[PDB]
C-alpha cells in the first residue's frame, strides 16, 4: 500500500509510521511546510499507525525529543508515540478488506484528513480546532489536548475492564470531531476500504 504523507500546516512537523512492534517504511520523516512523504507499507499490516510529531529536535544521529508524539527519542519512530497524538489507525488486508479511522483516543495535536487516493471508500477527518477548545484538564502544557485515560488513569476512561461509558471529556472530542473515536469503547466510525488500497494522510487539510 502507498501512503501520501501531507503537511499542510504552516510549521513544520515530523511525520511518523509505526506499527507498535516495527516502523513502517523508513518509520519518520521530517516534514516542512507543504512537503509530501510518500512510503509504502507492506499490505497485511495490522494495527499500523500514523501521526504528527510538533517541536522536534534531532541531533546527527536521529536522536532527540519532541514536545508530542515522541516515539523514545528517535526520528524513525520504531514504537507508537506520547500522547497527545491524532492517530490515522490503519489495518490493510485483513479478509479481503482494508479498514481505516481516525482516532482521538491518544489525545490531539495536529488537523488531520484521512482519505483514500483510489476508488471504493470514503475518507475521515478531524480537522477542529481541538487544541483551542481543550478543556483546562486537559490542555497539554507541550502543546495538544490530552485524552482523559493520559491524564487521570482510571479504569473509567482507560476501559480497562471491558466495560465504560462516554465521559464528558471523551464528549469534548465526539463534539468537534465526530468521525473519530472518542473513547474505546466509542460507536465505530471506522471506515471499510478495498484490499489493497492507496491513501493520502494529510496534515491541517483545512489550511
Amino acid at each position: 500500500a502507498t501512503f501520501e504523507i501531507v503537511n499542510r500546516c504552516s510549521y513544520t512537523v515530523w511525520a511518523a509510521a509505526s506499527k507498535g512492534d516495527a516502523a513502517l517504511d523508513a518509520g519518520g520523516r521530517q516534514l516542512n511546510s507543504g512537503e509530501s512523504w510518500t512510503i509504502n507499507v507492506e499490505p497485511g499490516t495490522n494495527g499500523g499507525k500514523i501521526w504528527a510529531r510538533t517541536d522536534c529536535y534531532f541531533d546527527d544521529s536521529g536522536s532527540g525529543i519532541c514536545k508530542t508524539g515522541d516515539c523514545g527519542g528517535l526520528l524513525r519512530c520504531k514504537r507508537f508515540g506520547r500522547p497527545p497524538t491524532t492517530l490515522a489507525e490503519f489495518s490493510l488486508n485483513q479478509y479481503g478488506k482494508d479498514y481505516i479511522d481516525i482516532s482521538n483516543i491518544k489525545g490531539f495535536n495536529v488537523p488531520m484528513n484521512f482519505s483514500p487516493t483510489t476508488r471504493g471508500c470514503r475518507g475521515v477527518r478531524c480537522a477542529a480546532d481541538i487544541v483551542g477548545q481543550c478543556p483546562a484538564k486537559l490542555k497539554a502544557p507541550g502543546g495538544g489536548c490530552n485524552d482523559a485515560c493520559t491524564v487521570f488513569q482510571t479504569s473509567e476512561y482507560c476501559c480497562t475492564t471491558g466495560k465504560c461509558g462516554p465521559t464528558e471529556y471523551s464528549r469534548f472530542f465526539k463534539r468537534l470531531c465526530p468521525d473519530a473515536f472518542s473513547y474505546v469503547l466509542d460507536k465505530p466510525t471506522t471506515v471499510t476500504c478495498p484490499g489493497s488500497s492507496n491513501y493520502r494522510v494529510t496534515f491541517c487539510p483545512t489550511a
